[PDB]
């Protein structure tokens, strides 16, 4: 049901543990922001799990080994291997994180006016897409825009809606299918492999090239090897392998599924695009051989992909993440379901039903939870989605969350309980949240500098 | 309120695995039935000991890298010799490599041949430094300490009582020392209390007695003073260990365990003579005074660790994380020593196992039989561990015998002890299989160690 | 005084070897002629960059145990914001993975298409930020810095008559911006005098023009402005630094070089509005603002190793190492690049190789032959660097055509120097035996890092 | 003839640059006492070899690898393996550092009474052989106390002597005989593969043990590979494991040869007195397996010690050691000859000659070499010597050193310059260094905290 860590603690990070009163006043000088808090004066921060990773002993053990040759270091080579032999795709270029393999990845595979269509969208993905000329097409199933639908592989293509877009747009216009795994923006959903052999198929058909966002490729696997029909004597290792199979390329935060805080890549086949994709690199990132990361990184983002590829290690991880929705749903409390592999959404919305979207439930739920527990959680809501510039008005998102985050090996059973514990009697005197107002804010990215007030 | 969170987050991990139970059964065959003669590799969880198993913090792995190792005059000396200082409060600190290190140079240092010790219960190299220098020793702990079930606080304390006897007796020229341990290890991690470290205090000193703490467990020690010893709620445990030591003519520590690291260990004392001695011995078994055998690393660790351990919610969770396994065990209704104390839950294997003698060894055959039907390592704490009396030959006999689940600082987590309780809820439904021990290598001192068995 | 020992001890070591000359032959070839194409395991001492392959000190290896991964918030991103607020005196820091990434930061923001960038010397992927933007580059260094063997003083200065004309033939509102790098690294590592900087920033500001700098070998050139520049002999390294760039509007620091690390880099600048629009695309590139596309131990590492550099005596070796290179080298008749600069010794490929035309790459083939036999990799500074001409197609054609002895910081010892100085010399007495190279593969920009070429 | 380094710089240990008269003031705070100095005043520290060694970026990953179980370490695993393979001791016993494997092997082997002799001795080992009841009693030829002389294996055993011991007092009175490798009371002097062998067959044909002090026993083998007929074509693997095959077992600190910064150990081809030995080492250290050491420390240890086989790496540092007193000696300084393997001693008594030895040349030489470059030396003369407590005289040696002590990879020859160039130009004018008179002399350990005054 939720089994132990299958690990035990190497080293700890020490935390200041100050209490509810002087969590009050850090609160206030942030101006009700979470994304204002000082990282030293935050217990437990669930604010992303990207970079937030705990390393293993190898890993550490790897960092003093780096060779930081500017060219040819045997750590690119190791990583290079890895990559090869896990993910299957003939060539790679590492990159510093996830955008930087994305800005690549655009550059080299996109004709101003092509569309590129996908299973949602990240933002920075979709950025890249769309500065180099691309429009954009969620072909995603429809219930993944149900977010209190409890289906699995939420974050399936519909095949109709690729199959509708070739047929009115014609495959020659089609830059490539970005193909997520999870889907973030639904609430980490992930995709069957079914899905991702039928998506493979109909685009082999028509020439139609498959990038991969494999961020969370691994949690993504776990739900296969679950819940996929005769994925049960399959090893994750097996899924990760067949998964990309049904690939062109891929671009990997290794941020996030390999365990690292800092590091990333772009995969691909084909030998042509790999060769443009070296004469890019350097432009932006550095040597095909370094592409913007220290050899000591590449070296631990080598050994945490392998390590991802353990069973208990990532059945762990997202049952870890399943124990907090499971407390907090049989509280009451409103979440997106189902739970994802990396976070669990709360709905302000319905959690703050006597607050109206203008005042800011999700940011001001956010606010609450870190001054009831020491907990950051982040705003996924109308503050994050930003104000329209041409009309002023602000975007107003369908979605008003606060994401809790879990990095991984970082936090415990008892951690969640902490959250758990406070979310739930927040949620009993829910009426008694305040809406917040603006005091401070900037033209642009909003949701970093922002500051507030309580109405 | 009853079980905290842990205090700090995970910042890197080592990998957990377990061996089925056919090659468990080989493995402990082939280390003769004793738990200390298992590989590393070949356990699952190791509550073996918290003796230099601790995972160390963020911040003494940065004061690691920056190890000064210079044989004279390092920065990391200069360090740990300020805060154990601050700290502690005796005037001088010599390093050793480990406790027996300083217990070596306690017992050469401070006993004449035909001498008394008398102490809040044996411990097993504490007590063979003593012998070995010629003293007898005598155990003053209030008689209660001796019984396993019996919950009551600071079990730890000494019988006043009984020192005075002893002064009476023997006449306080032929008292070498008074051993005063905190807390007290083989009662299973008991407190003593402050109350009664102040009474020793002022017994010994009018009859001008000496009276030197086991440190070992002292942070553990200040916390069971500052949750229970009515007076000290308010105190911070920094105030408790200062005081504490106010009453102590010295100390002998193994940094192995309070102070959160994986080497070190020192001895403090307050008198110049006996400094002056005491680093001439030391340059023979252990190094130079300003180093004592150990890494300049090793002592920036040490006196990091030191000073982290003073944190009131670190030490908190420590000891209500090991509660936490005690009353588990307690409610499946598991025999325990009780109260639990501050470092394991120690298994009553008199009770565990009433269908064998304490001359079948049942600790040492419990502890087996923990490890081959969970892959979980422990330790015997009784009648092995006791070794022999010096005169008689006979094993020493003590009512406790005990097997230790005991727990490193910052390397488990609460599923890891729900894991260790449901593999002893376990073997406890069929506890009449676990089988009497004998001796088939015994040592000739310390004996636990490395001795080995065969089902009788 | 001419040539001072390590101002620091050896912490820890990494093993160098060499393979033999006939493996080293077929690693050439396999390469395609070109040492950017070589494995790091196949080479024995590494000279190709003294980018990213500095040793770290015991502090800033205590720094990478305390990285806060925060995304935002991160102690170690304040660490690293109020050092170089302190240290270079700009307002706003917005980190960057390394100096490419703040190149391409300034220039989206700063360019207009079809403006001027004005420069004292190109530099590889600066121009191609600037170029791919729209500006069209003017390079205003004086005519000196082009002549290799000239031994003239802060050949890195710009000549303000060049830049007057400039204003003059275009119109201050068509200069997006002055690029003035400190050192600049094509000259030879040639060195900007305090004079210069400062008249320089007189011109510009009465005409409203930006002056940006490159950052990335500053301290190298406050190094030489203490040594060299009347005035400075008294100042401190800091204090150097810090004038320097109070004669600046921002600058792109790649940390890689002088900041003493193996990643990192940032943007700084004084201007609120360029701040607000820098940080909204650095989220698109490298990271968010807080973090910049860096781990927070890197972070952290930048901003000690930034601290570590002011120190004199560090700076002093540093430079006077590369200048024992460059003085031994000469002395046996070696044509090199002078007077010597602060990172590294540049061979004069058209002196070294007269027997060859540029077309016919003496520098990349030179770079070839010193790594087949002596197993030392360095790197071409010439015609391949210098790319094409984005109007004509044709070669850029650099009167530097130079090949790169690059001395990373704290790695190597005067011992390694003589092995190096030795090893060329050899190679320089059959100077007739390096062959023509042709283009087999060319990347369509920034072409010399991976471009494969075939012996003539 | 001097080899460049055949390593590079991974990481730098940084110090403090203080200059001349900063540096004066440092040396009167510490009485003029080198042994006084703070580590952090100090530009060079030659004071000693032992445990001050530089260690590689593999024993760092090792480091990050201790598995620090009490019982059973896979640490110690990889120490005994690595011992057992370039030793070839059936056994080993982990210890922290020499000294304390001295104190098991002279508990265990020596009855009250017995004689124990050897090449020489060392402090540490000399006492614990006395302190368990033997006589200690010279055996190397008379040569090694003649320190003017430049003969090749000077650490060699008289066999005569060994033979007039066995002849007058009885092989059943020998406890053992305890071979130093190097010899580092004779300058640090090297014994012959011929010696060692010859010493185990009269041995041997006696029934009498020989027990090694290894410490400095790869210095020793790259003297043999140099300067013995028919080792040319060996490796120092191979001589390393041919010495200890004419040894019944051995002390070692890892401090020295090892190339680490604490450890040591224990070894025996004997299965009862292995046994005996895990019986005492318990008493003492820890467990027979961990004795007293972290096990990331049995693991730098074991990484270590196969480093040490390279042969350009002992040739590096003996040269590097030869290269400070070839400079010393071509400059007329007087020196102890032939250089050894770790260190070059100064004869402070020929360097001071206008000094009597009661106004301790050794100790004042060692204070001018601090004030005029920062280098850091070790007195060995009549202040170390000590003082006859019967009768309160200076016990008055032969030899009045200052011991420039070389600690293996932390130096380059630009250090050994600084240290030369300095002891050079004192020599230039060295009527004017000044005699030291006492005005605090501890009781015991005399040369540890001892203060002084110029005359
Ligand atoms: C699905 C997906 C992501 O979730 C993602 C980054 N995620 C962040 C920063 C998060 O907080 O979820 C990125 C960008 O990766 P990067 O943050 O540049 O390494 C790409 N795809
Ligand atoms: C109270 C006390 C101890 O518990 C102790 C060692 N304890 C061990 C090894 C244990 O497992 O409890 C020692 C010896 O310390 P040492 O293991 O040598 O650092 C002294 N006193
Ligand atoms: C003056 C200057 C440089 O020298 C520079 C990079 N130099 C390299 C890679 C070199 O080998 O010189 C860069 C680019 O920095 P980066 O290599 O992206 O961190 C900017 N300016
Ligand atoms: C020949 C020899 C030595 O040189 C030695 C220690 N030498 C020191 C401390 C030195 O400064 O030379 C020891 C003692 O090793 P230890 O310092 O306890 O690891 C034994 N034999
Ligand atoms: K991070
Ligand atoms: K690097
Ligand atoms: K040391
Ligand atoms: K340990």
């Amino acid at each position: 049901n939720y089994p132990a860590e299958p690990f035990r603690i190497k080293s700890v990070e020490t935390v200041s543990m100050i209490p509810r009163d002087e969590r009050l006043k850090k609160m206030q000088e942030a101006g009700y922001n979470t994304f204002l808090l000082n990282s030293k004066d935050i217990y437990i921060d669930l604010l992303t799990d990207s970079g937030t990773n705990a390393m293993s002993d190898k890993q550490w053990a790897g960092m003093m080994m780096g060779d930081e040759a500017y060219a040819g270091s045997e750590n690119f080579y190791h990583l290079e291997r890895t990559v090869q032999e896990l993910f299957g795709f003939k060539h790679i270029v590492p990159t510093h994180q996830g955008r930087g393999a994305e800005n690549l990845l655009s550059q080299l595979a996109i004709k101003p006016g092509q569309y590129v269509a996908g299973n949602m969208y990240f933002t920075t993905t979709r950025y890249h897409q769309e500065k180099n000329g691309a429009v954009f097409v969620d072909i995603v199933r429809d219930e993944a825009h149900d977010a209190g639908l409890n289906i699995a592989f939420k974050g399936d293509i519909d095949l109709k809606k690729l199959q509708k877009l070739i047929d009115e747009k014609g495959a020659e216009n089609i830059a490539y299918i970005c193909l997520a795994v999870t889907v973030n923006l639904a609430g980490g959903q992930p995709v069957s492999m079914a899905n991702m052999r039928a998506v493979r198929e109909l685009t082999e058909a028509h020439g139609i090239k498959v990038f991969y966002d494999a961020t969370r490729c691994v949690e993504n696997a776990y739900f296969i090897k679950e819940q996929e029909q005769g994925f049960e004597n399959k090893s994750i290792a097996e899924i990760v392998h067949e998964m990309f199979s049904y690939a062109d390329g891929c671009t990997m935060s290794g941020k996030k599924d390999c365990l690292v805080n800092i590091g990333g890549f772009l995969c691909m086949n084909d030998d042509e695009m790999f060769s443009s994709a070296k004469e890019l690199v350097v432009v932006y990132e550095g040597m095909p051989s370094y592409g913007g990361l220290a050899g000591r990184d590449m070296e631990a983002m080598a050994i945490g992909l392998r390590e991802a590829m353990q069973y208990e290690y990532i059945e762990h991880r997202v049952k870890q993440v399943r124990y907090l929705g499971d407390k907090l749903k049989a509280a009451g409390v409103p979440i997106v379901e189902p739970v994802g592999g990396h976070a669990v959404f709360l709905d302000a919305r319905r959690f703050c039903e006597h607050l109206t979207q203008d005042e800011f439930p999700a940011q001001s739920l956010a606010a609450s939870i870190y001054v009831e527990t020491g907990v950051r959680s982040m705003e996924r809501g109308i503050i994050s989605a930003g104000r329209n510039n041409v009309t002023g008005e602000h975007h107003r998102p369908k979605l008003e969350t606060v994401r809790l985050t879990i990095p991984r090996r970082v936090y415990t059973y008892a951690h969640m309980d902490v959250v758990a514990d406070g979310i739930i009697k927040l949620y009993q005197h829910k009426e008694d949240i305040r809406g917040l107002k603006f005091i401070y804010e900037p033209k642009q990215l909003r949701f970093f500098t922002a500051r507030f007030d309580y109405i």
